[PDB]
């Protein structure tokens, strides 16, 4: 069952280029409303030395607004929930690496989520913290080999103007057999609200809508 | 920029080293970002290649912008602009283009060439097994005082399943003109009819520009 | 520092498709002449369920053969040692994330890695355990922004034949401040010399050599 | 064939939207793995492109192949071979090219298709500041029934430092020929002598096949 107000509760550890961290989040949404936001803090390796940014997206497609028209493949795989794996390829050869584990407990989301950065280069926008914000983005799912995948181009805007490109890719797994949809999309934005200094503290917000594009 | 627009283009072009030539006539409402258009292979016909790798070849002109977007392409006219494309496709065969536009009356005149290598023989372009490419969802930016252009599509498949495709695309407008913030582009193009060789091809695109996740106060 | 005959003890804590394992290793090698050996056994996460050669190349290019003529980047890092981090970008979309931290005990080397790898299909090679070995391989390394890099595509060989191709990008970062070599390249071949039905034991080879290449 | 031969070719091109042709003449000698040829701008020219991404698009006849390893391309002839290539480097500039080689009497005949896209106005490319290319080792393998040949390699840039660049060929017998084993090939490309706009261009290269890591002095 998924219920007008559910709650959220994660585990992150990862390192980004061999150095390595672990933030802990508590947060509440809305699934039908495709709205979420969450507190986060880091526990270990701060202060973190790279661009906060590269870690919000893996910080839940359940919270996602879908139309009646196009199957739901993530609240139909509840309550046994589901997993995901991600590759997300930045343009100057930084990669990270993505896992999160999605279970349900009474009326609260737990993420498992391990996370591995390599090859950001020093003078690069995520090593000298140089990210704005990711601009807001439409994701692109489809139906592979009885998966289903989801693959987007985005952005980060950075300090100055500019924009730093990164690939994501990624496969959305439920762990009972659920009912597959048609190729659709996912509109994004993800924004975080208030952080700290050194970012040991960061209310994350999210809001997606799936479509199924232009008619 | 009249309502009414007219399209004269011609396509001089190779897939795995084997020429073809196309010409194409069509009409369009720019401000309604919607157009269609007559094809006609002159040499090297029948493709033994999928079409369809050519339909997105075959201007963001054609596209509906709202006020609140600078519009980079209405801008470069009369002058006009030009676009550099590279479309990759999952199992490594990929296609360069490029398009010169410019504006004669109410006509738009595009010169394209269109250079494609390693498809696989039993691929689905070389096999033919394209139905259609999905709707898409175009992200614009600006870089170096150019626009450019990424969407990670995908094309339907004979059996089922889709076959991905990244494109890049550099947009070059031939004057100074004010650039635009990121947006997007919602795209959807479409065969409307084609003869069994597809020597003849009836095609379609609707375009629509927006900001993304913000309209409903009803 | 760096004597003709040199051990190898190394722990890989990793995970791929979300499934995590653990592994053991030590081993011995000859530095001068870019050979070394190494038994692996299971420690967390048996009977591994992929591939085990996707694993084999984060199992140090101190183990390589340097000719006088080509600046040895990696000996010059020693004792302090280097570390180095590295993608691997298989042709269906399967990627690795490693990460290798290198120090030096007396005469024994000890790695400490982290291995993620992510969207490995279910019906691919890697899932399915239809790789057979790695092809020899020649790296290409160069300086960036003042630190090493390696760049090679190189291929596993399959049961029923035929290839499947990685991309490999390596970082390597001296601990300490070292002299920086030329555009060079290092040739490799890999080898699982023996190994128990589930791997849970791998006997591991390699053998390396730097050179510069076709002559001017 | 002969241990003297001579070759005779014609590239016609584009680089970002802008069309160019070149035509060369050289000689080899294919037992050995080397070769020169000298090149001439016939159109396009200034060429406002670094000349070095053309070179290696300027034969693997050329190459010295032990006798343990099956001579993919010295077994294609008379009839000859085709090869595609795309050459993908790291700022986004994509090259796509073609050669379709025969043989009349001693002399290979190359007809070759370039275009490049996407190359930033401020990178190496149209600013000219590559140097050469590296010394490279190729790796080569059977797919489809065909010969595929991937290499990363790279240019080395006027200010020091290095620009990466993916190679993958397909190459394709005119002929059922006998495959090889997986192989390497060496190789090292020099321009040895140049004006100054690069209209007249003097291009060498050796390359030698091999297996890898295998000295019994004798």
């Amino acid at each position: 069952v998924i219920k007008p107000d559910m709650k959220i509760k994660l585990r992150m550890e990862g390192a980004v280029n061999g150095h390595p961290f672990a933030i802990e989040g508590v947060g509440l949404g809305k699934p039908f409303e495709g709205k979420q936001s969450m507190d986060l803090k880091v526990k270990e390796g701060g202060p973190l030395p790279f661009a906060y940014d590269i870690l919000t997206t893996v910080f839940n497609r359940v919270f996602a607004k879908y139309p009646e028209n196009i199957v739901d493949y993530f609240k139909q795989s509840f309550p046994e929930g589901y997993s995901w794996e991600r590759s997300m390829n930045y343009e100057d050869g930084g990669i990270c690496n993505a896992t999160n584990d999605i279970t349900l407990d009474g009326d609260c989301y737990i993420y498992e989520i391990r996370f591995d950065g390599v090859n950001f280069p020093a003078n690069g926008p995520v090593m000298q913290k140089r990210t704005v914000k990711w601009e807001p983005s439409t994701e692109k799912l489809y139906v592979r080999d009885g998966v289903l995948k989801g693959d987007v181009n985005t952005a980060l805007s950075l300090e100055g103007g500019g924009h730093y490109r990164c690939d994501f890719k990624t496969t959305y797994k439920a762990k009972k057999v659920v009912q597959l949809p048609d190729y659709h999309f996912v509109d994004h934005h993800i924004e975080i609200k208030s952080h700290d200094k050194d970012y040991s503290n960061v209310n994350l917000h999210e809001h997606a809508e799936a479509h199924s594009g232009l008619p």
